[PDB]
C-alpha cells in the first residue's frame, strides 16, 4: 500500500560516466492501434490550465507529450497547427464520454490528421458505460492510440486493454488539487496501483500512465521505476508563463490560478454551476508563479538523469528493471 | 486499529451511469420496537448547537434525521410540533439517566405522540445502571425506537439490544469537540468500532449508528462501508445558520461556538459548573461560520453518491456489501 | 515500544454509577523500610520550580506527595514543618549521590522526624556508584522508605531493590523539558518502561513511579493502568502560582521559568556553571501562567475517576488488572 | 530501514562515575595504506562553508579531523602549512575524479608531505569511473590513507576496499542540505546504511566515515553505536565563526550561508553555472550565526560521554559492542 513517500530507489553498480550520457527517450509500439511512438514519455495533464498550446510548444522542444485539453475551439487546435507543424506530433487530442465531446473530438481529428492520439479520460473508468465508449472510439479510429482512464486496479486496465485502449491512465485521487479521497472516501495508493496496473497493461503488451500525485521530480522516477510507460503531470506544470489560470498581482507578489477539473470553479466556467446531486471533487489553489516552463522541464529531466546514472540505467527503458525500492 | 483515515473504499466495475441513479434512502425494521423506519440515515447529533428545531426543518427536507438537543421547554416542542407537523417522523427526543432527564422526556412524548425515537445518550454506556435504565424505558414505551449509547464493543451492543434497544450508538471519545482521550485514555479507534460493533448488532436484527469521528463526506461514506446503518454527526453540521452556538463577529470574520456536551462551557451553562470530582471531557472551539446548511448536506449526499458509483452500489443498502478497504 | 501516545485503555463492563464512587488513593507496604503508606500516588517532581512547600501544601490537601527539591535550606525546612505539621506525611527529602548532598539530607531527617521518605535521584541510575549509595543510605535509615532512580529495564529495578530502595523511579529521556535524547541517544519508551520495570518490581514485592512523559491526565491513567504503583509529574504542576520559577510578565503575557535539572540555567543556579566535559541535558522554556494548582489537580484526578468509571475499577488499586490496551 | 530518528540507546549497568572518564579517542590501521591514526573520529565535511582552514585549526585542538574542501589554492595551503604544522595529521585534502582535480590534489600532497589523507568525494560512488579512480591514486599514493565514497550498500564498500580506499564513505541523500532525494528518489536510511556498510567494511578490516544527517549529538552517537568507524558532520558545524558562507545581518539577526555543494549557490561559484542536463541536488539556507565552533565541539562531546556513560563504555571502541537500540516509535 505505497504511495512515492514511502520508498527510495538503491543505488548500484553502474558504468555510467556522466548523467549527459541519459537516453531519456522511449520507443513503443502499440497493442491495439498498431502505431509507433518515440519521445520523452512525460505528459502534460489534458486540465485546462495545463495542457494548452503554450505549454505543447515549449514541451516539443524536449521531445515531451501534451494531452491537449478539451475547452479549445477547432478554430483554435486550427490556428496552432498551422503556426505549429512540427509540434503534433506528441499531442492528444481529449474528449469525456458524451456526445457533444465526441462530436468535438472528431471535428479535430478529421481536420487535424497529424494529430495521432487520444486521450479518453473519465473520473470514473470502472463504468460500463466508459468500458462501450472505448470500443466505440476504437472502431471510429482504428489507427489513432488510445489513451483512456482512470482506474487503479489490474482487472479495470485488463478490460479496458481490451475494449480497445493502447494505454492506461492510472490513478484515483491522488492529484494535487483533487478532492476526491476527502469526499467519497475512494482511492488506492499511487505507487502500488502503478506497480498492479504495470504488471496487467505489460502482460497484454500494452501500456500504462501514471497519473497524478507527482510533486518532485523523485517522484516521477519512481513512478518510471514502478513501471509507468509514461507519467503524467499536473501541478508541476501549472503556475507558469506558458500555463493557463490567471495571473494574479496581490500583496506585491505573483501567483496563477490552479484547480481541479472538478473543482466548483472548473464547473461553473463549463457546466453552468455544480448540478444538486453532485458534489465537487478538486479544489482551487494559488501557485506562486514559476516562470518560464522550459527550466522546469530541465530541473524533471535532469533529476531523472540522476536516478538512472544511479542504479546503472543507460536509457529510460532499464529503468524500471534496475529499481529496488527501499521501504523507509 | 482502524480509524478513518487509515483506509481507503477500493473502487469496482459498475453498470452505474451516473451519481444521480443513486438511492441514499434505506428502510430498516427494529428488533425490539418493531418499527419501520424510511430515510437517509444521517442523524444531526443531540448536542445543542447541532440537534436544533431550525436544523430538523432544513433535514427534514432531504429526510436526514435530527436527535433533537435536550435543552428545549414543552412550549418550544409543542410550538415546534404544531408549525412542522411533517418533521416529526424524523426526529428523536433525547434523554441520560438522570431522573430529571427521563421525566423531561416522558413530558415531551406524552405532549407529541407523534415523536416516535428516543435517543438514550450517555458517555458511558458500559455501566450496568445505563443497561438498567435501557429496560426500564423499553418497558415504559413499547412500541418507540430506542438508540442507546455510547459503547465501542461488541459484547455491549448485544447486551443492549438484549436490554430493550433498537439501535446502539457507537463511539467513545473520536468526537471533533470531545477530550475523554486526553482526560482518561479510554478509547476505540472508530472504523474498527465500527465493524465490530455492527457485526454484533447485525447478528441480532439491530442496528447502529457510527457516532462521532467523521470530518468529511468520505468518512461518512467509510461508515457506511464498514456496515454502520446510520452516521451521527456533529462538528460537520455546526457552524451553519440552522446551528446553535453564539454568531461571533470579530476582527472581519464570522464565527460560531461550537462545544463537547462534558466541556466547561456547557457544565456552566446547564449543571451551574464542573462538579469537584469531575473533568470536563469536551472543549469549545470557533467554528468559521458557514452559511445555510443546505450546502452542507448536499456537499455531503454528492461524495456519498460518487462513492457507491465508485464501487458499483446503485443503493445505500448495498454498499457495505461492496466495499473492500485498502489500508493507507 | 510503546509511548503513552500509543495506546488507548478499552472500556469494560461496570458496576459504578458515578465518577463520585471511586476512590483513588492506595495502600503499600514497602519491601525494605516495612513501612505503610496511604494516599493518592501522585508525586510532584523533586525539581525546584516543581517540589516546592507551597506546592507541598496544596497537595497536602488531595493526599498527593510531593517529592522536595533539593536546594532549600534546613531553616527553611524547619520553617514548614512548624507551619505544617500536618503536610509532612507525604514528603520526601531528596539527595543525590555527594557527600555534601547526603550531609544536608542527614540534617533534615535528624531534625525532622516526621520525614519518613527519602528521594535519591541521579540522571543514571545504571552507576554500580549509584547502587552503593542506595545500600549506604539504607543502611544509615533503616525505617526511612526510600525512593531510587532513574532506570529503564528490569534487572536495574532488581539491583536497587535488592540494594535496599523500596520504590525504583522509572524514566530516562521522557520529561517535557529533557533533551538526554536528543544530547545522548539513549531512553526507552516510558511506557513499555513502566510495564516492565513493574513486573520486575512486583516480583519482589516492591514498587515503581513512572517519572516523567505525562502531558494529560490520560497519560497519568495509562501510566497506573500498566503497573506504576506512583506517577511523577514535573511539566504538568509546572507554570502555577505554587510552582518555583520567576514569574515573566511580557508583551501583556505572563509566564513562569521552567527548566531542566541539567540544563545550563539550573548549572549556572547551582553548580559554577556547565563543566568543559558535561553538556546540558535540559532546556528551560517559558511556560504561560496557569494560575492556582488546585485546579489542576481536580482536572487530573477526575480525569483518573472517568478512566476508572470507564474501566469498571471501583479503585486505582483495580485499575491495571481492569486494563486492556488498544493500540492506535 | 532505519534512521536515526527510528531508535534510542538502551542503557546498561556500568562501573564508570563519571562523564569525565570517558575516553573518545580511538586508534586505527588501515587495511591498505598501513598507517595508524589516532583521534576523536569526528571529521569536518569537504564542504566549502565546513572544512576550512579556520575550522581545521579549532578542531585540531580537540583531536577532531578536517577533510579540507577542495577550492583552496597551492598558495593558501602552504600558508596554512607553514603556520599551523601541528595541525596538518588530522587533515584530509580532497578531490573529485576530473585530472584538474587530480593534478590539484597531486600538486598539495608533494608540497606538503605532513598530510597524509585523501578523501575521495563524488555523489554517485556506484562508477566504475570513481572505482577506477581510487585504483589510480591508490597506484600514485600507495602510503597515504583514503576516504572514498559515498555509497550506502555493502556491495559497493567491499569493492571500493578492495580497489585501494581505507575509509568508505557512507551516506546518499541524508544531508542537510541535500536534495538528492527530491530530484531523483535515490536514497537508503543513513542508520541502515552505517549497520550494513560498516560491517561490510570491517569483515574486510576496513573502516567507515557516516556522512551526513546528524543533527544533535544523540545522532552522532547513535552513528557510532551502529558501528561507523568516523561520523563526519556538515550541518551541525556550519554557521560559525570558523565556518564559510557569508555572514547576513538582516532584520537586526545575523545568518550565515549554508549550501550543498550540487546547489545552484555551489554551481554557479565553482563551475559555469548549471549545465543544462544537470539539476540542482542541493539548496541554500541562512542558518542562525552560532558564534565560535569551540562551545558546539565541547556540547558534541559532553554528548557522546553520557552516552558512553550510560551503556558503561569505558572508551567509545566499547559503544558499539555495548549497543543495544531500541526502536521507537
Ligand atoms: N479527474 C477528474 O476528477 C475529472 C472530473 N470531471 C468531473 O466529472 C464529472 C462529469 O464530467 P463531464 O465532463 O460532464 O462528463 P465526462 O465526459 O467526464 O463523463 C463522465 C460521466 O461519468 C459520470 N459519473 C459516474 N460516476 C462518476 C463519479 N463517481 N464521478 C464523476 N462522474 C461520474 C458523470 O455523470 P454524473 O456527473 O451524472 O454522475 C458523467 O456523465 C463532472 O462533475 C466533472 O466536473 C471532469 C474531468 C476530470
Ligand atoms: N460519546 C462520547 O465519547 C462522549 C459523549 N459525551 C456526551 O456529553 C454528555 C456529557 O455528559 P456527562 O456530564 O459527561 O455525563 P453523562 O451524561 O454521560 O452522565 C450520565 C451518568 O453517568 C455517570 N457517569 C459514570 N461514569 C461516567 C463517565 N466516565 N463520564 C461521564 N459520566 C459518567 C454520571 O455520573 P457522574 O457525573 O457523577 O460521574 C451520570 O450520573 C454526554 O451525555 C454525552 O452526550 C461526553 C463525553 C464523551
Ligand atoms: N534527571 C536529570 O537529568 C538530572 C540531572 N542532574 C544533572 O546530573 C549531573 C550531576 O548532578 P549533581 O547534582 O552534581 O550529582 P548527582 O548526585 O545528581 O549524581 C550524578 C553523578 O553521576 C555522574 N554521572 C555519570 N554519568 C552521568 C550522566 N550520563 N549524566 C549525568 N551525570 C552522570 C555525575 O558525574 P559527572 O557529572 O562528572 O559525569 C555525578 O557525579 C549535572 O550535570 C546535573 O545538572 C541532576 C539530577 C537529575
Ligand atoms: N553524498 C551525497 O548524497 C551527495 C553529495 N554531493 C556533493 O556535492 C558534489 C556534487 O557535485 P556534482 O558534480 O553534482 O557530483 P560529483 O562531484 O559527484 O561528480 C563527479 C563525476 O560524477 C559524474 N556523475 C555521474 N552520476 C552522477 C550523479 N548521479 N550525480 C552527480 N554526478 C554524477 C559527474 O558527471 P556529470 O555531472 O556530467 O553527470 C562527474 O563527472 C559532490 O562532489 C559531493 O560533494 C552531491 C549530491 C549528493
Ligand atoms: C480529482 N483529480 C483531478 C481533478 N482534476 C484533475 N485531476 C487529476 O489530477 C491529475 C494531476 O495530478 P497532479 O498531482 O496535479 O500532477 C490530472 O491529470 C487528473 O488525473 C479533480 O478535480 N479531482
Ligand atoms: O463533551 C463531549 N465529550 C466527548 N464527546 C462528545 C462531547 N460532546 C459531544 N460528544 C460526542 O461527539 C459526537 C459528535 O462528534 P463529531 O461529529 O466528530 O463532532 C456527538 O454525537 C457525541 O457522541
Ligand atoms: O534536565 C533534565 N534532563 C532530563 N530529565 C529531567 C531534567 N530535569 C528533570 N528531569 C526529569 O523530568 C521529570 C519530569 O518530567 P515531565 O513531567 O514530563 O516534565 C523529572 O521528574 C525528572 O525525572
Ligand atoms: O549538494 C549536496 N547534495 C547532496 N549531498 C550533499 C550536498 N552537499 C553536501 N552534501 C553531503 O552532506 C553531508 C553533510 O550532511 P549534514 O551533516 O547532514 O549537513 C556532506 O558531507 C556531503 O556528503
Amino acid at each position: 500500500s505505497l504511495d512515492f513517500k514511502d520508498v527510495l530507489l538503491r543505488p548500484k553498480r553502474s558504468t555510467l560516466k556522466s548523467r549527459s550520457e541519459v537516453d531519456l527517450t522511449r520507443s513503443f509500439s502499440f497493442r491495439n492501434s498498431k502505431q509507433t511512438y518515440s519521445g520523452v514519455p512525460i505528459i502534460a495533464a489534458n486540465m485546462d490550465t495545463v495542457g494548452t498550446f503554450e505549454m505543447a510548444k515549449v514541451l516539443c522542444k524536449f521531445s515531451l507529450f501534451t494531452a491537449v485539453h478539451k475547452h479549445y475551439s477547432l478554430v483554435q487546435w486550427q490556428e496552432f497547427a498551422g503556426q505549429n507543424p512540427d509540434c503534433l506530433e506528441h499531442l492528444a487530442a481529449s474528449s469525456g464520454t458524451g456526445s457533444s465531446d465526441f462530436e468535438q473530438l472528431e471535428q479535430i481529428l478529421e481536420a487535424i490528421p497529424q494529430v495521432k492520439y487520444i486521450c479518453l479520460d473519465v473520473a470514473n473508468g470502472y463504468s460500463e458505460h466508459f468500458v462501450e465508449f472505448v470500443k466505440d472510439v476504437r472502431k471510429r479510429f482504428p489507427q489513432h492510440t488510445i489513451m483512456a482512464g482512470n482506474v487503479v486496479t489490474g482487472e479495470m486496465v485488463e478490460e479496458l486493454i481490451l475494449s480497445g485502449a493502447d494505454i492506461i491512465k492510472v490513478g484515483i485521487g491522488p492529484g494535487s488539487v483533487c478532492t476526491t479521497r476527502k469526499k467519497t472516501g475512494v482511492g488506492y495508493p499511487q505507487l502500488s496501483a502503478v506497480m498492479e496496473c504495470a504488471d496487467a497493461a505489460h502482460g497484454l503488451k500494452g501500456h500504462i500512465i501514471s497519473d497524478g500525485g507527482c510533486s518532485c521530480p523523485g517522484d516521477v522516477a519512481k513512478a518510471f521505476g514502478a513501471g509507468a510507460d509514461f507519467v503524467m503531470l499536473g501541478g508541476m506544470l501549472a503556475g507558469h508563463s506558458e500555463s493557463g489560470g490567471e495571473l494574479i498581482e496581490r500583496d506585491g507578489k505573483k501567483y496563477k490560478l490552479f484547480y481541479g477539473m472538478s473543482s466548483e470553479m472548473a464547473m461553473k466556467k463549463y457546466a453552468g454551476g455544480v448540478a444538486e446531486y453532485r458534489a465537487s471533487e478538486g479544489k482551487t489553489v494559488e501557485v506562486p508563479f514559476k516562470g518560464d516552463v522550459e527550466h522546469t522541464i530541465r530541473d524533471i529531466l535532469g533529476g531523472i538523469r540522476s536516478t538512472c546514472t544511479y542504479v546503472g540505467a543507460a536509457k529510460l527503458k532499464e529503468l524500471s528493471r534496475r529499481t529496488t525500492f527501499i521501504r523507509v
